[PDB]
């Protein structure tokens, strides 16, 4: 599993559970092209979204839709999402976390990015 | 002053200055309209971006190009660039400060909205 996306709830103290995660991948014509996507599990983390074969080098954007997770909750967020855009794999195939920690005006985005 | 962005940098505890900031309002058709631009000054600060008038309700997006910025320092960038995607909505709160802390594999971003 090569990319993997975490989310945590700052209010609340928890995982952030059924968040919509959407990836996409630059394209040739500068567009963004529908690559992955999913939400997270009751651990707050979301496997599984690509295989190894299909995460080729490129420009990937990782939309986390953190509006419709507060306003679900009940809290008026700030942020329509959580954006993290990012080269990967073009020194060949890395594994990537990619971690979001979740405020109604604030975010952190951490990646940890290892070798196999 | 409706919309000012911060810049600090978490290696070296400064303000990140002359990096590149491009603000984008979203249109009708989906795209992205450019807005307002600029860099980030020694304070690590980009004022004048926009006025009263030309600041309405939307969908903003901010790219700071935090990639450039840490390669011309000599230390290995993860992302390219940082974003911040907002809501600008109208109310009693009218002046958004949008702060974005760096380091290179990671970066946190806050909004205050004041009167
Ligand atoms: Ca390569």
């Amino acid at each position: 599993c090569p990319l993997m996306v975490k989310v945590l709830d700052d209010v609340r103290g928890s995982p952030a559970i059924n968040v919509a995660v959407h990836v996409f991948r630059k394209a040739a014509d500068d567009t963004w092209e529908p690559f992955a996507s999913g939400k997270t599990s009751e651990s707050g983390e979301l496997h599984g979204l690509t295989t190894e074969e299909e995460f080729v080098e490129g420009i990937y954007k990782v939309e986390i839709d953190t509006k419709s997770y507060w306003k679900a909750l009940g809290i008026s967020p700030f942020h329509e999402h959580a954006e993290v855009v990012f080269t990967a794999n073009d020194s060949g195939p890395r594994r990537y976390t990619i971690a979001a920690l979740l405020s109604p005006y604030s975010y952190s985005t951490t990646a940890v990015v290892t070798n196999p």
